[PDB]
């Protein structure tokens, strides 16, 4: 009888497909972040957050077992395979959640990062610039350019995030850049 093995391929399919709704709780859970997480954390979440994608793509091979397995049940593999379409569309749903959560946090850790940046060189005095060296200082502007560009680049599917943010982004780049300007011409 091909009856119990095709009832089988359904009791591994709805343990699939409990195992992917159990893990969509996981990730809001964990990664559901705001303006006030820290820095040193959302690097960690972020970390944290690939064990997770390291399960998104077991899934993959193993649902490409269960396409295979649709197919040889035989009798009824038509709405078998219809069911293993279902769990496809299911992790992709998932595989968008995280890619999402993922750059939601690399957004806020850019943006965070970002007045970290703004913080340090608006302080600046004509005297402290003197004290600095020349490696020093470009260092100090390597890490402003490369944050700006960063919020601008993880915050376009970010939410939270829209063009009016990255505006206030450009002109608190703007700010630093002039003021590092003027202390440059300050030193001669």
């Amino acid at each position: 009888g091909s009856h119990m093995a095709y009832a089988q391929f359904f009791s591994d399919v709805r343990e699939a497909e409990g195992q992917l709704q159990k893990l969509q709780e996981a990730l809001r859970r964990k990664y559901s972040c705001d303006r006030s997480a820290t820095v040193t954390r959302l690097e960690d979440l972020l970390q944290d957050a690939q064990d997770e994608k390291e399960q998104l793509n077991e899934y993959k091979g193993h649902l490409s077992g269960l396409a295979k397995r649709a197919k040889a049940v035989g009798s009824g593999n038509q709405e078998a395979q219809e069911a293993v379409t279902r769990l496809e569309a299911q992790h992709q749903a998932l595989v968008t959640l995280w890619h999402q959560l993922h750059v939601d946090m690399k957004s806020l850790l850019a943006w965070q990062s970002l007045r970290r940046d703004v913080q340090l060189i608006r302080s600046w005095s004509l005297a402290t610039f003197r004290t600095l060296k020349p490696e020093e200082q470009r260092q100090a502007l390597h890490s402003l350019e490369l944050h700006y560009q960063a919020f601008l680049r993880d915050s376009q599917d970010a939410g939270g995030f829209g063009p009016e943010d990255r505006l206030m982004a450009e002109r608190e780049y703007g700010s630093c850049s002039h003021h590092y300007q003027q202390l440059l011409q300050s030193l001669e």
